[PDB]
């Protein structure tokens, strides 16, 4: 009766669906070859209608590194949101929130923390769904060098705490560090 | 002829999940005992399950990480890797090909989703994977740490194996070079 996203792992997509998702996200964002590679390897939220894909999103597995005053140091098992895109003539109908619904399901069931990167324009809705704005600096653990701070911008990082270890507590004003990949680390 | 079912961690119900952690800890109770981190590493991607009489008799998982590799031309590849974890067969059910069935499922997930598969196996296991088409890494293995740099991991009786399935178009692997996994807490391989 009402559009919902169905969850499919990358390895269960056939190439005609796989090619449609890449083509659709590229038209909805404009998104390079790397931005699409960052979206492969985990769970896809797909909404299809009238022969075509109308909305898309992905959650892939990374590590988020966090060290508190303790000095302990944690590598959290992270569900990272990628390639959320609603067909242009299909917006304003809640298809976006139906993709986030299915992605958060994945996060809550398989990961210790959700994370995504969003612009100032989009903070209101993410906050309303329970995500937290990360205020502290962000960085990346590079292979060549070590930890390298991510250049400051109007993009914000958001995290969804779901199943953190023993205590961990979590100070969102402290530093947080993602793992390395080429292209955009976030 | 047993076949494995492929289930994502999130689709795992509490029953099916606690049994899997139970079967794997008992199966790997021969090194070190299955720690909390060993199980955490096995969570997050696709599980291959085989069950019988309602009980779980075989398990494996493949989870996504990055493998860092640098060719002679300077390179710099952070390959999208399906890493194999928690391959366990119930002790009384070994011999009937259950492990085969598990890897059958796990290789489908690899070939369908990642640029390379990787696993760590004991010397006694080597033959089973080589006959399946896996390449043995001869080069030194290492791990990228947040505090130190890239540190070698040789104090291990295990051998690294890789399954190239969708390498970036220029890449041809020299299994003689160094290979570096991404950082995680606990056993990095």
């Amino acid at each position: 009766a009402i559009h919902t996203a169905r969850l499919i792992h990358t390895s269960d997509l056939d190439q005609e669906t796989r090619d449609g998702a890449r083509r659709m996200v590229i038209e909805a964002f404009r998104f390079t070859d790397d931005d699409w590679d960052h979206a492969l390897g985990g769970m896809h939220a797909l909404i299809s209608h009238h022969g075509a894909l109308i909305a898309h999103g992905a959650v892939v597995q990374r590590r988020l590194m966090y060290r508190g005053p303790d000095g302990r140091g944690h590598a959290l098992r992270c569900g990272y949101v990628e390639a959320v895109a609603v067909r242009e003539d299909r917006r304003g109908d809640g298809l976006g929130t139906a993709v986030l619904d299915a992605l958060e399901q994945v996060i809550r069931g398989a990961y210790q923390i959700g994370a995504l990167s969003a612009s100032d324009i989009a903070r209101p809705m993410y906050i309303a769904r329970g995500w937290l704005s990360w205020e502290g600096p962000t960085s990346v653990l590079t292979p060549t060098e070590g930890i390298v701070r991510t250049p400051e911008d109007d993009r914000s990082l958001f995290v969804l705490p779901v199943d953190l270890p023993d205590g961990l507590e979590l100070d969102t004003a402290r530093e947080i560090t993602c793992d390395w990949r080429s292209g955009d680390p976030w």
